[PDB]
C-alpha cells in the first residue's frame, strides 16, 4: 500500500474500485478544504493539473477569485475508510500554482515546505509526533452538535463502556486501516475527552495526517450518532483539548538533540532549539491557538501552560522534555490546541527552533517550581513571562513581529491577521449571558 | 420641606408619621447600601451616632468586620415616595467614622468631600447635572428581571402609549414629590429606553440623589410589574446606557467656564479644565466604567464614545461643549454609565479638571470631524488615542496611575483594584454560548 | 482459551484469532481501572522495549505533574475479551511499571501486592484467595445513564430475574466462563436486583487481576444489553449493600498451613495468629477496604455487614468467620471489604498484617459465638469488642497514624491515598443534602 508514481495511483484506482477521488488542502486559518473530481477525470489530472479557485485558501477574507492550478502528488494517494455502496473513496494532496507558472506563497503547506527547505541548507530535518485532544459528544434529536457528555471517565479510564467503546473502536480501527500507525490512544482527563497519539514522523506527512485525521474522526462519529470536537475548551471547568507536539531534528540519520556525556543526555543545540522557541512563543501563540476559545483553555489551574518556561521535571510547564534519550530524545511544545493549522504551527516551531541553533539563544535556567504556586513578584524576579491572555493580546504581538512576518510571507502574514481581527472586532461586542445573570439583577 | 436641623427631622418624623428610617450610603463599588432604624431610636442616632460593620463599605473583598460609627446629617433626610400603610418611610445619610474618632478615609462620600475640599482652596465649587439612561423591561412569571421590551419606540418619541405610559408617569411624579427637580424626562434611542435629566446642583447634593434616584425607579417600576435596569449594554445590537455628567465651576457666584469677550465665549479655564479632563481621563474610565458589560457599550457605531477627543459641534466626542453660555456654561463628559459610583466618578472627574486648571493642561484643537469615519493611521497623526478596550485593560491604566491613586486614597484605590481584578479573572475564564455557536460545528 | 508463556506465543495467538487492538489493564491508587489501546501491529514492539505511558495516571486524581514511566507487558496475562467486534478481537495485557532510571516503580498498586507477596515467600508462604463480588443490576434512563431501578424484586438465592434481565445475568456468567475466570458460584443476593458471583480459589496475584477484569467486562456487557452493573457499597437505603467477601489461606510446601487435624477446631496455631494480626490492625486499614464515603452506609447495624471487630465460626454475622471446610479447603473469609476497594491494595494489606500475626504470635482472643448486634454498650464494653470506624474520616484518622500501613503500602502510596481521600471527604462534609431540607426546613 505504499504509493510512488502516477501509475500506481492509476491502477490502485481500478483494482479497488475507486470512483470519487477528493483534493485535501487548508484555507489559511486551517479549515479543511476540498472538492471531489471523478476517478475517470484523474489521469488527465495527473498530466495537465486541476484548475480550481484560489481564493478557497484565503479564507472568509475573499473577496476576489484567483485561478491557480493543483497539481496532484501521486504519493498523498490514500484510500478512506469508509465503503460507499457505489464504490470506494480516496484523498489526495499536491502543490498549488498560480497560472504563470510559479508556486502559490500563500498555501500553508507551501508555507511548511520552505521551512523544511531553510532546515535541509543547515543539514537538519525535523520529525513531529502530535498528541491530538478531542471530545465525543451526543447529537441532539436532529443530528445537531451538542455538549452532551458520552462518559464520566478520567484520565486513562477504560471508559466508555456503552455503545461509545464502538465507536472509539471503531476512529482507532479507521485510522490503522488507513496507514496513520497510532501509537496510542487513551481517554483525557476530562469526562468525554480523548487522546490519539500519532507515530514519530517526518514533518510534512505529519502534518498531512493532522488534517486527514480531523475529518475522519468526524465522519466516523457521525455515522454512529456522535459527535468529534476538537474545540480548545468546549466546558467551562474541566481539562481543554491541547495539541502537544513532540519534535526533533536529525542531521546525518541520527539524532541532534541527544548527547550521551552531558548531565541530562542533552545536547547544546537542544538548548538553543528549546532558547528560539521561549524567544519567539509569543509571536506566534495566534498560530498555536488561533480562535477566541482557544484562550479559555488558556487559563491557570488546568493542564494547559500559560507560562513561558522549559523543564525537563514537571509537566506545567510550555516546554517539557520526556525521559526518553538517544534516537528517541524529544521535545514537547504543550501550549497549541487542536484547531490550529498544522502546516502553519510546525512551520513556524521549526523556523523558531532553528534561529535558536543560528543564534545560540540560550535558553536560561529551567523551572522545576510549580510556577501556578508563585506570586507574581517571585516570577518578575525569575523573568517568567506569560502567555497572551486573549485573542486580541496574540493579534497585537504577531502583528509586530518581524519573525512571524518572514516565516509566514507578506501574504499569509496578512490574511491571517486580517481575518484573526475581524473574529474578535465580533466578539468583542457580543453581551453574554453571564453578563445578564451577573449584572441585571445587581444594576 | 427644607431640614437643617436634627430638631428639624424629629418634628416632621413625628408630624408625617415616619416610623422607620433607612440609612443611605455606598460601598467602594457603587452599591447603594442601607440599614433600618425604628424612628422612635432616631434621637438617640442624632445624639451619639449609629454603631454599624463598616466592612459592608469595603465590597464584597471584605473579610474582617471593622466597627465603625455613622453621625447622621439631618439635612439630608428626606421623605420616600411610597405610603406603607403602617406609616411613613424616610432616608438619611451621614458621615462615617473610625471608633478613634476620626473621618473613615474609605467612605466614597469623603473621597467626594475631600475633592470639594481641595476644590474650595482655590475658591471653585462644582455644580453637576447628571443624565441619566434605564431601561424599562417586563418582569418574568415569577417575578424575575428579563430584557423583555416594554415598548418599540425610537430617539424622544411618546412611548409606551400602553399600562407602562402609567409607570413612566409614577417615576417622574414619585421623583417630583421628593424635592428632585427634574428638568426633563424622554425615550431614548434604543426600544424600552428611557432618560431622566437632574436639575443643575452642588456636585454632593447630585451625587447623593444619583444613588437615591436609582432605588427609587426600581422600587416604583418593581411595584407596577415592571423593571428598571441601570445596566451600560443589556441588549447586543442597540444603543447602551450612559450617565452624561455635565459639570461647571463657579467662583465668587459667577461661572468660571464663561468669557463673553473670547471667540467661543470659553474662558482659559474651561480649556484646562478639559485639559486635564483629557489627559487623565484613561486612567479611571474603570471607575466612570467600571463593569465588564460597560465595554460592551464602549464600541464603535452607537452614541458611546471610544476616542479621547473633545469639540464644541460633534455629539460623538468624548467631551462636549453644549451651546448655552453665561451662568450656565458647561462642559459634558460622556464616557460614564449609571453602573459607576457618582461619589467616585465626581471626584476623580472634579480632579482631572482642578489639575488641568492648576498645571495649565492644553486640551489641544477640537476634532470636529467624526472620528468614526477615519482610518487608523488618520487618527496617529492627530494624537487621538482612544479608551480602554475592556475591563482588564481599564485595570492596568489605573494600577500605574499615582493622579488616581492620590485622589481617592490608598484604601479605596487598592479594595477597587482587587474586586475589579477578581471580576475580570472570573469573566475571562467562562465559555461563552457564542463561542458554542461558533466553533462547535466548524472545529 | 489458551495459556501464554512467551511473547512468541502471545504474537502467534494474534495473528490465528485476527486480534486488533491490545488493551493494556492496570490501576490507579484508589482502584479506578486504568487503560490505553495499543495496534495489534505495535505489540511486538512492546514487548522488546516496553511501552511510555504518562505514570501520573497512577496517582490518581492527586496528580500534580506528568511522570514518564515503562510498561513493561507481561505475556502471561494475555487474555482475550470476551466481546467480539466486526472489525477484529480484542485482548488486554498487564505489566510491570518502570521509572526511566530502570527502577520499578513503587508506586503502583500490583507492585505492592508484589512485595507483600514476596514478604510470604521469606517465610515460606504462598497465599491464596477466593473472593465473593456482590453488585447490582439497575436499568438505564431513555438517556442510556445508569441509574437505580431494580430489575427485579427477588431475594436471596431467587431465580429472578425472569425477563430479559434472565439474559443479560447468563451472558455475564457465560462471558466469565469464556475468558476462564471458573466461575464457583453465581446466584441472587438479598436486595432486590442484587447478585453475586463467587471467583474461584486461586493464587493472590492472579485472582487479583481478575476482580480488575471482572468489574470492566461485566459492565460492558451489561451495557450492551441496556442495563447497568453497580459495585457502589450501598446504592440504596434500606436495602442490604455489596461486600467483597475475601476468603484466604496460606499454603507452605503445597499444603495448607491453616489446617491441623489435631487441634479441636482443627485450625493450627498459624491459623489462630494470622486472624490475631488481621484483629489487630484491621481497624488501620479500613480506609483501604471500605474507601469511599458510601462505603459506611453500609457498614451499619442491622444489614449483614459487620461493624464488630470480632471473629467466630459459627455465625456468618462476624468479621471473620471461618467456613465450615476443612483440610486442604480451609480457609477464613474476612467479611468488612466492598467491591469499591482496590484489590491489590486490599489483599496486600491482609496478607501482610496476617503475616504479622504469624511473625508475633498474635493471641485473636476467644471467639464471639453470639450476636454482638444483640448487645449493649456495657456487654461489648465488658468483652471488649471494639468497632470498625464508623465513617471515612475516622478510617482516615486510622491510618493517618497507622506505622503498619504505612510500611506496607510505602510513603508514595500512602501519602497519595490520605491525600485524595481527604479531600474526597471534605468535599462531603461541607454538602448540604436534600434529607437535612426535608427535616429541617419546616422545622426552623
Ligand atoms: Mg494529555
Ligand atoms: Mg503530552
Ligand atoms: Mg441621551
Ligand atoms: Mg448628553
Ligand atoms: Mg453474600
Ligand atoms: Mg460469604
Amino acid at each position: 500500500k505504499k504509493c510512488t508514481t502516477k501509475e500506481d495511483v492509476l491502477e490502485a484506482v481500478k483494482e479497488r474500485d475507486v470512483k470519487f477521488i477528493r483534493t485535501q488542502f487548508t484555507d489559511t486559518l486551517g479549515i479543511i478544504k476540498s472538492w471531489a473530481i471523478p476517478a475517470e477525470q484523474l489521469e488527465e489530472a495527473f498530466e495537465n493539473g486541476v484548475m480550481f479557485d484560489g481564493s478557497s485558501i484565503q479564507g472568509f477574507t475573499r473577496i476576489e477569485e484567483s485561478d491557480m492550478k493543483l497539481a496532484l502528488d501521486p504519493s498523498t494517494f490514500r484510500i478512506l475508510p469508509w465503503r460507499p455502496a457505489t464504490g470506494a473513496v480516496a484523498r489526495i494532496l499536491g502543490d498549488v500554482y498560480l497560472p504563470d507558472g510559479n508556486p502559490f506563497k500563500g498555501d500553508p503547506r507551501y508555507v511548511l515546505k520552505t521551512a523544511i527547505k531553510e532546515a535541509e541548507k543547515m543539514g537538519f530535518s525535523m520529525n513531529v509526533g502530535p498528541e491530538l485532544e478531542f471530545f465525543l459528544f451526543k447529537l441532539d434529536a436532529n443530528g445537531n452538535p451538542t455538549t452532551e457528555l458520552t462518559d464520566q471517565g478520567g484520565y486513562f479510564d477504560f471508559a466508555p463502556l456503552d455503545l461509545g467503546q464502538d465507536v472509539r473502536r471503531d476512529i482507532d480501527y479507521a485510522l490503522e486501516h488507513m496507514g496513520f500507525q497510532i501509537e496510542a490512544s487513551h481517554h483525557e482527563v476530562a469526562p468525554s475527552q480523548h487522546e490519539i497519539d500519532f507515530r514519530f514522523g517526518d514533518v510534512l506527512c505529519t502534518a498531512d495526517n493532522v488534517v486527514t485525521f480531523k475529518y475522519v474522526v468526524k465522519s466516523i462519529a457521525y455515522h454512529k450518532g456522535y459527535y468529534a470536537s476538537f474545540m480548545p475548551k468546549p466546558l467551562f471547568g474541566v481539562n481543554g483539548s491541547g495539541m502537544h507536539s513532540n519534535q526533533s531534528l536529525f542531521k546525518d540519520g541520527k539524532n541532534v538533540f541527544y548527547d550521551p556525556d552531558t548531565p541530562t543526555k542533552l545536547s547544546q543545540d537542544a538548548m538553543y532549539y528549546i532558547g528560539g522557541l521561549l524567544k519567539h512563543i509569543r509571536e506566534f501563540t495566534a498560530v498555536t491557538n488561533p480562535v477566541v476559545n482557544s484562550y479559555k483553555r488558556l487559563v491557570p489551574g488546568y493542564e494547559a501552560p500559560v507560562y513561558i518556561s522549559w523543564s525537563a521535571q514537571n509537566r506545567s510547564s510550555l516546554i517539557r522534555i520526556p525521559a526518553t534519550r538517544g534516537n528517541g530524545t524529544r521535545i514537547e511544545l504543550r501550549c497549541p490546541d487542536p484547531a490550529c493549522n498544522p502546516y502553519l504551527a510546525f512551520a513556524l516551531m521549526l523556523r523558531a527552533g532553528l534561529e535558536g541553533i543560528k543564534n545560540k539563544i540560550d535558553p536560561g535556567e529551567p523551572t522545576n517550581v510549580n510556577i501556578f504556586h508563585l506570586s507574581d513578584k517571585e516570577r518578575e524576579e525569575r523573568g517568567i513571562r506569560s502567555l497572551p491572555a486573549d485573542l486580541k493580546e496574540a493579534i497585537d504581538e504577531m502583528k509586530g513581529s518581524k519573525f512571524v512576518k518572514e516565516a509566514l510571507g507578506e501574504h499569509v502574514f496578512s490574511h491571517y491577521l486580517c481575518a484573526k481581527e475581524m473574529e474578535w472586532d465580533e466578539y468583542k461586542a457580543v453581551v453574554h449571558p453571564w453578563e445578564l445573570s451577573r449584572y441585571l439583577s445587581m444594576l
